[PDB]
């Protein structure tokens, strides 16, 4: 049965005047494996994946600023805020070379950092990641009205801020198997009060859809161009029907990206880690040794 516990001792680092929480397990040296969650999750999303990798490699899984057990500074929580704080977290941990394991907005952060640090990135494992969405017709129909509403003035803030839609609707909607109450309560803990929910609303308002917002669209196109030209080792996990990465997109990536291994995880929507953590973790562990020449 999929584990609901979070058996990781807390670690904190002060950056830019705020504390960020992170998981840090495994050996203390070697190339670390940096796990980056997205919306509306935290390092809790990686709880059943990390134990597959920790016997062989250091595993570092930060909570993005304003999320998980990290501090809640008074920010807009725009994408560039998350870039700045994750850059400061990576710096404070002294990371030189890394393997990235990334999802959702954690993948936009990770691919943007990799583009800027191409000689530091030794591998990227990614799943249900951020890519330019050409129009609303390439957003899944069953979640279209909701995400259009999230991006509608006033309505979206009411849904996400006042009524906590990203936690109470989207999270269970985007896992195939049923979440348990214990798992929901872990996810709910950082957002029990509405003044804590700004990151949750800003993220869907940053999604690059039909050119907008233009700055994120440009940034995501840039790192996808980098990815298509980079020889870095790559590992993609995909499910069916998927959400950001449907099977047709997984196939396009299998054809286009260099040095790519793909793993089909079975039924999956967006939070693939909650549907098949053990295959994701075991396959990451099996893929890592070849990154060490
Ligand atoms: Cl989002």
């Amino acid at each position: 049965e999929i584990g609901t516990g979070f058996p990781f001792d807390p670690h904190y680092v002060e950056v830019l005047g705020s504390r960020m929480h992170y998981v840090d397990v495994g050996p203390r040296d070697g190339t670390p494996v940096l796990f980056l969650h997205g919306n509306p999750t935290s390092s809790y999303l990686w709880r059943n994946i990390i134990p597959h990798v920790a016997p062989s490699h250091r595993c570092i899984a930060p909570d993005l600023i304003g999320m998980g057990k990290s501090d809640k500074p008074d920010l807009d929580y725009r994408f560039d805020d998350h870039v700045r704080y994750l850059d400061a977290f990576i710096e404070a941990l002294g990371l030189e070379e890394v393997v990235l394991v990334i999802h959702d907005w954690g993948s936009a952060l990770g691919f943007h950092w990799a583009k800027r640090n191409p000689e530091r990135v030794k591998g990227i494992a990614f799943m249900e990641f951020i890519r330019p969405i050409p129009t609303w017709d390439e957003w899944p129909e069953f979640a279209r009205e909701l995400f259009q509403a999230f991006r509608t003035p006033d309505v979206g803030r009411e849904l996400i801020i006042d009524y906590n839609a990203f936690i109470e609707i989207i999270l269970p909607k985007f896992v195939v198997r049923p979440l348990t109450e214990e798992e929901m309560d872990h996810y709910r803990e950082p957002f029990l009060k509405p003044e804590w929910r700004e990151p949750l609303w800003r993220f869907p308002n940053e999604l690059p859809i039909n050119g907008e917002p233009a700055d994120i669209w440009a940034l995501v196109e840039a790192y996808m161009n980098w990815l298509h030209q980079s020889p870095v080792p790559k590992l993609l996990f995909w499910g069916t029907p998927g959400v950001l990465i449907p099977p047709a997109e997984a196939a396009r990536l299998a054809e286009s990206l260099p040095n790519l291994k793909t793993v089909f995880i079975g039924p999956g929507l967006h939070y693939l880690q909650e549907d098949n953590p053990d295959l994701i973790g075991s396959e990451i562990a099996r893929w890592l040794p070849a990154l060490h020449h």
